[PDB]
């Protein structure tokens, strides 16, 4: 019904989403479904409303358990894991800050590299903004 | 030699930043050759020092001029036209910003679908988390300015 295709197209925006921190687009879909139930859901579950194999199941909860936006939970009387959405994107962007401070690293480099002051000038003001943009976000995290 | 060897690594690394705000690495490598070059330069000598066709090197230019990164020059007595670095990351950055406020819109909608409190909580704490590190770079960037920046 409708809210099905709501719930369902908004799983397959948070896949746009997730990868632009390039996780898989089928990682993100899982989280956004994750995100709109109210209880844990088996891996059966989640295949089934997503249509899904049991292989990209497996894979995409891996993943966001590892990145801090799901968890698993055993069973009684069963090997089977149950799967709820959790923790939130504090480790995701902070790996995007560790990005930007390797291209901080590098437009640094390039200042060094610059043998004329009007070079070296453009280079430092460029960096200069650059670093109070990334480091901005980096209170947020803090 | 040694020089030239570390500004084409620093070109080739800048084609891999700027690829993170979508912009295609043979233009991110164009603008890194550019920032290290102190005159203004021919599209000859770009494509030489770069290995680029004369195709590729037209495309880039027109792509960093669009993107506010660099500047066309015309010559007197000829329509050839040189190149330097100018502006800044500013409209990368700002294009940036506008994809994250629709991904935040996402997040609203969903918050929105949410059918009960849980969901709900939990969607607006994930989403205003969100909304103020992507805000944190924007305030950054317009109190830059009216500070005198």
């Amino acid at each position: 019904n409708a809210v099905t295709e709501e719930q369902l197209t908004f799983s397959q925006a948070m896949g746009d989403m997730l990868a632009t921190w390039q996780l898989p687009r089928t990682t993100g879909r899982t989280y956004g479904y994750l995100l709109l139930q109210s209880e844990a859901t088996s891996f059966q579950e989640i295949g089934a409303d997503l249509g899904l194999s049991p292989g990209a199941v497996s894979t995409s909860v891996r993943e966001l358990v590892a990145w801090g936006l799901a968890r698993t939970i055993p069973q009684p009387g069963s090997r089977r894991l149950l799967v709820e959405a959790a923790g939130g994107f504090e480790q995701l962007l902070a790996a995007s800050h560790e990005r930007s401070r390797a291209f901080i690293r590098t437009l640094r480099s390039g200042q060094a590299l610059a043998d004329d002051d009007r070079v070296a000038t453009r280079l430092v003001d460029l960096t200069d903004l650059f670093e109070a943009y990334v480091e901005a976000g980096e209170q947020m995290l803090r």
